[PDB]
């Protein structure tokens, strides 16, 4: 398993250190509403080196530090540590176990650590840039943004699936062939993903200029069981999103990624779809390692490990281990 | 005033009338993914007048008629009827009784109609301006948009604010009515915790925008794009309630505002819905149980038949299949 540990301490609503292990498969997050999960997310992309404040729902960085509650003081400093398992050599860094700390403190100053010698955030970026990870709409899904792609212009999807590619001259006929082999692949998975998750039905992708590979968009189709093709903006709000879904698991199948965060994805998706989701979700969770927050009893049922987060103390998080049996509670 | 009645005939998934009865109080509309719901808020949204078919997700108004289904070929007319109880003159015409239809051809043509007699999409615009009817953000919530508000900047937040107050001097006396209710739907749905709504410049009001602040309880005070994402809703169904308290409707169609919400929030506002419903009659297109139980009465949308939308009066212990867990 690739992402081994995270210690969160003052990160948010994260006033006293949590150390969370994870588990090969699926982590399920789980909690009432404002608890601190989606945190434990913004916690994640901050140590693999997010540089916009607003991307963590913030104004300025310093606001990811604690800053207090009815019951404590702020605290003047928030520091997350990463532990991941480089065993494969994932990682251009030959090293076993790898670590990576960040810290920011009120003053603004910051400190970035990667085996805990002292680094620049650009060490911290560099080290990750072709990982995979952690970019939104690939392998971290924001809680309200699984319909990214979807509602992103064409245009800007064949950006996404250049990228996934590992996108002049004649190289650039080269670069054409790539992107070309690879929006094959994500096609054909597609289609059979989209299938599987519907139940039926059928969806494929399309260019927009077959002339011209570089400035292509890609259009998406999908037809749901027992409809007629229409326009992919008149599909339902569960309807798009399990699409938006049946999509990102063909990039990753393509271009894998060693773990994917998914908040809340399947928030639209009615009772038969989440089922289909989470037995998806549970296959894919052999070759690629998923950390989700979840409501859903057919996602919990899936997991492998499920992690209640609460604040019975005012504006602090808790985060402990627990059995489904007893989180009968957090069921939606 | 209050909606009595929606029939919904070749528009989108309702390729065969759908006849909807409505009573006063609190309807639900519950149903499996793809299965029609939404179309009905979008049959009422066009019905009242919207012009926007991109409002319908639609490119072309022709894409609202019902287009085939694996077992179902195309219509070429779509129809919605909406009928309304007039009794108090709630609405400027001497019937007790209103009616208002809406066409279109897939060959392009259009009719409109109020109490049968042709007459102009315009007509049945001014007919409803004074209702405010049909108005996002104010008194229909579109499925995914109800933090509309809250993610508006500030400056767009006072043009809501305009719709709301009847958009000099109006916007003022409005913004704070609503702001006095403010903090106290907000506790009330919370169950404690303060909300303020306050103007950034009070000396030019054609121009200033709005801020919204609000802390749960025992938090202390931080931007609201900190707080979570059931927390956002809950603020922003605080605000929506605020708005209706001052600038009441005759009727609100809610599309699964309470998405974001946890099972102990979910009851509170369900619980507040049913007092509002008092004065407001709610159209709520719902999955989860708590609102279910707060239903006046449930209707379920499904398609037994390939792409066709049909519509029942179902039972809440019938329905387990339709909560969501
Ligand atoms: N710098 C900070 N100091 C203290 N508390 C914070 C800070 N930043 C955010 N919080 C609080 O952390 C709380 C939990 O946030 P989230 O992790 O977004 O909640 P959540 O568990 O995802 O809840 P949902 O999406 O409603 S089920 C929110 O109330 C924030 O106000
Ligand atoms: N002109 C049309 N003809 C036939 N079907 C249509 C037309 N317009 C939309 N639809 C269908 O309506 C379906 C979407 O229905 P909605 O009413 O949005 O679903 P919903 O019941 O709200 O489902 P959710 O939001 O996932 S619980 C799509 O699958 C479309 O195929
Ligand atoms: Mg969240
Ligand atoms: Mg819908």
């Amino acid at each position: 398993m690739f992402l081994k540990r995270l210690d969160v301490i003052g990160f948010k609503s994260f006033a006293d250190r949590v150390s969370i292990e994870f588990v090969p498969g699926v982590t399920a997050v789980v909690g009432p509403n404002g608890s601190g999960k989606s945190n434990i997310t913004d916690a994640i992309r901050w140590v693999l080196g997010e540089q916009s404040a607003k991307s963590l729902r913030g104004a300025k960085m310093e606001d990811v530090i604690f800053a207090g509650s009815e019951s404590r003081k702020p605290l003047n400093v928030a520091e997350v540590t990463i532990t991941l398992d480089n065993e494969d050599g994932f990682l251009p860094l030959e090293y076993q176990e790898v670590s990576v700390t960040r810290r920011v403190y009120r003053s603004g100053e910051s400190e970035f650590f990667i085996n805990r010698q002292p680094c620049r955030l650009k060490d911290i970026v560099d080290l990750f840039l072709d990982s995979g990870l952690g970019k939104e709409a690939f392998s971290i899904i924001g809680q309200g943004r699984v319909e990214e792609i979807l509602s992103s212009k064409p245009e800007e999807r064949r950006t996404i699936f250049e990228e996934a590619a590992g996108v002049g001259g004649g190289s650039g006929e080269e670069m054409k062939k790539r992107f070309l082999t690879t929006f094959e692949q994500i096609r054909a998975h597609f289609g059979e993903v989209f299938g599987e998750l519907f139940g039926g039905g059928r969806a494929d992708l399309r260019l927009t200029d077959p002339n011209d590979l570089l400035e292509t968009g890609i259009d998406i189709v999908a037809q749901p069981p027992g409809k007629k093709l229409q326009h992919l903006s008149l599909l339902s709000g569960g309807e798009r999103a399990l699409t938006a879904i049946a999509l990102l698991f063909s990039i990753l199948k393509v271009r894998p990624v060693p773990f994917c965060v998914l908040d809340q994805v399947e928030a639209a998706l009615d009772e038969a779809n989440v089922q289909r989701y989470a037995q998806y979700l549970k296959r894919f969770s052999r070759d690629t390692q998923f950390i989700v927050i979840t409501h859903r009893k057919g996602t919990m049922e899936e997991a492998d490990v499920l992690y209640g987060v609460t604040m019975q103390e005012s504006g602090v998080s808790k985060l402990v281990s627990v059995r489904l049996e007893d989180s009968k509670e957090l069921v939606r």
